[PDB]
């Protein structure tokens, strides 16, 4: 028809998830092309009012818990509410805050049926609620090379089972202690045999990255900084240790990785934990000793438990969330 503009509201503080926003932007790009131009704005009323005028969006998307009430008010203050489709993509996997929901919204996209039940609780009608899962980048969703080919490209051992350890960011138990604990649990002293291997992704924690990659490891340990392609990394491993950041969780499930939740950002990600644990996809622990035992058992005596949890994750996985959402927004905008 005519080119349309999309504004996605994030805020670097207060919860919510920008990787979902970027995932959404990439999905519009892939699916539709220049039929849509997509901006992500980090911001309250005056700024909203500003960004409204800067981008004059056809459709507004909120990936933030605080981005419903004020933006909607301002939309009604400027008579824009019937012109502009307003949508919410909840980035809390479970157990959310009431603010995620707003009756004046057009559509609210849920990552679980649990969250959707909460939307119904809030008075939103069936037309306003969809459950497609939590959006993940498309480039993540491409079926990936074989395990040994990924392992080799990442400098890992080809045969040992691997735990993905994420050390980036805030909220986790001791990463260095955890890696050392992992090395001890996965070494057979008499055999001189590594029982497993570790891949540590440091993200932006560079002090951790240098310390960990200067150590002498009992088992194969690969240390990295920032990784653009998480799909290759997750495809090379057999389980994952991480903070209950929602994207990382939704990614791991797509790759059938059983999760050890290493913690969470308080006030933000703690509702993600039951989504993992109560659904049979993983465990919680911050302790290095407790974590490494879990991995060591999953790589030996509880290996049946690992395979079962690995099936539970694929079953919960929704790799097509991103496409579904944007195709739904596409038709939402069109009915005008």
């Amino acid at each position: 028809d005519r080119p349309k503009k999309v504004l996605i509201l994030m805020s670097d503080t207060g919860g919510g998830h920008r990787a979902s926003a970027e995932a959404i932007r990439a999905a519009f790009n892939q699916e539709f092309g220049d039929e849509y131009q997509v901006f992500i704005t980090d911001l309250i009323a005056r700024e909203i009012a500003q960004g409204l005028m800067k981008y004059q969006p056809d459709i507004i998307i909120s990936v933030h818990p605080l981005m419903q009430h004020v933006p909607l008010r301002v939309l009604r203050s400027k008579g824009l509410l019937k012109k502009i489709v307003f949508t919410t993509v909840i980035t809390d996997l479970s157990t959310c805050h009431p603010t995620w929901f707003h009756k004046l919204v057009t559509r609210c996209y849920c990552p679980s049926t649990e969250v959707a039940k909460r939307a119904q609780k809030a008075g939103l009608e069936t037309s306003q609620i969809k459950v497609y899962g939590l959006p993940v980048r498309p480039s993540f969703v491409k079926p990936v090379r074989p395990k040994v080919e990924l392992r080799r490209e990442l400098g890992m051992d080809e045969n040992l089972p691997a735990v993905l350890l994420m050390g980036g960011g805030e909220g986790m138990g001791p990463i260095e202690a955890t890696a050392r604990a992992l090395a001890d649990a996965l070494y057979d002293k008499n055999l001189g045999e590594a029982v497993g291997q570790v891949l540590i992704i440091c993200g932006r924690n560079k002090k951790l990255q240098s310390k960990l990659s200067s150590l002498d490891w009992k088992i194969p340990v690969q240390v990295k900084g920032f990784i653009t392609k998480m799909e290759e990394c997750m495809g090379a491993c057999d389980c994952i240790i991480t903070k209950a950041g929602p994207g990382t969780i939704a990614e791991a499930m797509i790759r059938g990785l059983p999760i050890i939740l290493n913690g969470y950002i308080a006030g933000q990600e703690a509702g993600n934990v039951p989504y993992v644990v109560e659904n049979g996809c993983g465990k919680f622990s911050k302790s290095p000793k407790e974590i490494s035992k879990i991995v060591a058992d999953w790589f030996g005596p509880a290996s049946k438990e690992l395979e079962i949890m690995s099936q539970n994750a694929l079953r919960l996985a929704k790799p097509e969330a991103v496409f579904k959402i944007v195709h739904d927004m596409h038709e939402l905008v069109r009915k005008k």
